[PDB]
C-alpha cells in the first residue's frame, strides 16, 4: 500500500502476499519431483528426500512457462499442522502467492490421477511466512520458527516460517535478538527489487513468464541434472541451445542527470512513483526514438523496479553464446549507447538497468561454460 520512505538494509517482514500449501502422502515426493523444477531428492540418491529446511523452485506449464514460483519446505518434525496423522510417506510445505494458493491446490489435485497425494491450504494463522534480511546474515529450526536461507541471491536473507500462531512472541523475540526492525511487506519488496529478484504472479506472469528471462537458472531454482518434469524440455533446450538476450534486472527511474538501495528515494520523478508505470509490460524504449522496444516493465516502488531488459542494449553484461572473447579469453565489454525511457513519454524520465553483482558474476560463469 504505502511507499517506503527510505531503503532498509536490514529488517523482517510478515509476507502477507505469500501463503503455504501442504502436500503429503505416500507419493508426495515422487509426485512433486515430476512437477517442480528443483530436485526433491538429495544428490547422489534417487530416493532420499532433501532435508534442507527450504529451497527455491518453480512449477512450469507443459510449454515451459512459469506457473508458480515457490519455496519448498520439507516437513518432518512433528508439526501439528497435520492435527492427527494420515501419513507418517513425506510431507511438504509449498509457499506460493496468496492469491494463487487455492489455484495451486486445485492444480495439484487434478493432475495426481493415481498418486497417493493429499493437498490443502494452510491457514495463515496456523503457519505464517516471514522474511528477514541483514548484511551480517542469519540462518534455524527452533521450537516455533523455521529459519532457512533464501539462496536466490547471496544477500536475499532468510525465509522464516512461524508455526505458533498470531498471538505469539516468537517473531518479536527473533527480531529483538537479531536487532531487526519489524517492517511492513513493502520494505521486503524494496529489498527484493534491489537484489533483482522477481516474485509472485504479478511479476512472473502466470503461464507466460519465461524461466531464463526470469533468472530461474541463476537463482538456483532449476536443477538441470535432474530427470523429467513438466516443462523440462523447453527449459533444457534454452539452457543448451538458446541465447538468452532478455533477463529480469533491477532498474532506476531518474531525471536527466545493497548498492541499488543507496539510490532509492520515495520522491517523484515525473510520475508519483514507480508503482504507477502500467501495472505490467510497459515498453522501455531508446530516448532517440529508434527501434522501439528494448525492455518490459514488471513492477516498481519509489524510483526502482524490475524489468525484463534486453541485455545487449541496456547493459554491459556478457551474453553466453553470443559475446565474443577477447585476446585474454574474457568476453569483450561493449558500452551502453544512449539512455532509455518509457514508451510514449517525451519528458525527462529515464530508466537505467543496474545489473546486480551476483548476476554479473554468474553470467560470467555461464559465458565461460558456453565458450568452452
Amino acid at each position: 500500500p504505502s511507499i517506503p520512505s527510505s531503503y532498509a538494509p536490514s529488517g523482517i517482514s510478515h509476507l502477507l502476499s505469500r501463503q503455504l500449501v501442504v502436500v503429503y502422502g505416500p507419493d508426495a515426493a515422487k509426485y512433486l519431483q515430476g512437477m517442480v523444477t528443483a530436485n526433491v531428492y538429495m544428490p547422489g540418491s534417487g530416493s532420499m528426500v532433501r532435508t534442507d529446511r527450504g529451497y527455491y523452485a518453480a512449477l512450469l506449464t507443459g510449454q515451459g512457462r512459469v506457473l508458480y514460483d515457490v519455496f519448498i519446505y520439507p516437513l518432518t518434525d512433528s508439526k501439528h499442522l497435520q492435527r492427527v496423522l494420515p501419513s507418517a510417506g513425506a510431507a511438504f510445505l509449498i509457499e506460493v502467492d496468496k492469491d494463487q494458493a487455492g489455484l495451486l491446490v486445485d492444480h495439484i489435485k487434478r493432475y495426481r490421477v493415481r498418486a497417493k497425494v493429499k493437498v490443502k491450504v494452510v491457514d495463515v494463522e496456523e503457519v505464517a511466512v516471514w522474511h528477514a534480511w541483514d548484511p551480517n546474515g542469519l540462518g534455524a529450526s527452533v521450537n516455533d520458527l523455521l529459519v532457512t536461507p533464501d539462496c536466490r541471491t547471496p544477500a536475499m536473507g532468510s525465509r522464516i516460517l512461524h508455526f505458533g500462531g498470531p498471538d505469539g512472541n516468537a517473531i518479536q523475540n527473533f527480531a529483538e535478538r537479531c536487532q531487526l526492525q519489524v517492517l511492513p511487506q513493502e520494505y521486503y519488496v524494496l529489498h527484493r527489487i534491489t537484489q533483482g529478484v522477481p516474485e509472485g504472479q504479478t511479476e512472473l506472469l502466470k503461464m507466460s513468464a519465461i524461466p531464463h528471462e526470469s533468472n530461474l537458472d541463476l537463482m538456483g531454482g532449476i536443477d538441470f541434472r535432474k530427470g523429467c518434469y513438466v516443462g523440462q524440455e523447453l527449459v533444457t533446450r534454452t539452457e543448451h541451445r538458446g541465447v538468452v538476450r532478455k533477463r529480469v534486472l533491477p532498474c532506476v527511474v531518474y531525471e536527466g542527470s545493497g548498492d541499488l538501495g543507496g539510490l532509492y528515494t520515495d520522491r517523484p520523478i515525473a510520475g508519483l512513483s514507480s508503482a504507477r508505470e502500467i501495472a505490467s509490460e510497459t515498453n522501455i524504449v531508446r530516448v532517440s526514438g529508434k527501434g522501439r522496444g528494448v525492455g518490459k516493465w514488471l513492477r516498481g516502488i519509489g524510483n526502482v523496479g524490475l524489468a525484463v531488459c534486453r541485455l545487449d542494449v541496456m547493459t554491459d553484461l556478457p551474453i553466453p553464446g553470443e559475446t565474443p572473447a577477447g585476446e585474454d579469453g574474457v568476453p569483450e565489454v561493449r558500452e551502453v549507447k544512449g539512455e532509455f525511457t518509457i514508451e510514449g513519454d517525451e519528458g525527462p524520465l529515464r530508466i537505467k538497468a543496474v545489473p546486480p553483482a551476483w548476476l554479473r558474476r554468474e553470467l560470467m560463469e555461464k559465458w565461460e561454460v558456453k565458450n568452452e
